[PDB]
């Protein structure tokens, strides 16, 4: 069969889903096509980068993305990482399979709450491959 598709959005496509992303293509490899996007980007935040260096995962060449409506309705299974309330939380189109896993949002604080994000997020995506 061919590969499942993993959309992984969020307020923005530098630290949260980037991360996500990096753990998504290492953990869920061969079986599924991990993405990423935003409603904003910013770029790849420089501490994720880091953060994710020290697990030996390189995310430094993935892109900052804008969320595509094309590729929402078309995946398998589309994540919301944002916090419910903070500020630009992705607007979805119907019948979209879709779920919420929540995560702090790490800008501008030091690098130890990229760690503590990083592997929350880890943690996550290794439920989701054993479900
Ligand atoms: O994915 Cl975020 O850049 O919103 O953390
Ligand atoms: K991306």
């Amino acid at each position: 069969m061919d590969k499942k598709t993993i959309y992984f959005i969020s307020t923005g496509n530098s630290a949260r889903s980037q991360m996500a992303e990096g753990w998504g293509k290492e953990i869920l490899g061969e079986g599924w096509n991990v993405y990423s996007a935003g409603i904003e980007t910013h770029g790849v935040n420089p501490k994720a980068i880091e953060a994710m260096k020290e697990v030996d995962i390189d995310i430094s060449n993935h892109t900052s993305d804008l969320i595509d409506n094309d590729i929402l309705k078309q995946s398998d299974l589309v994540v919301t990482l944002c916090s419910d309330a903070d500020n630009n939380c992705p607007i979805l189109p119907p019948n979209v399979k879709k779920e919420h896993w929540g995560f702090d949002d790490p800008a501008g604080k030091e690098w130890s709450e990229f760690q503590r994000v990083r592997d929350e997020i880890k943690l996550a995506i290794e439920k989701f491959k054993l479900r």
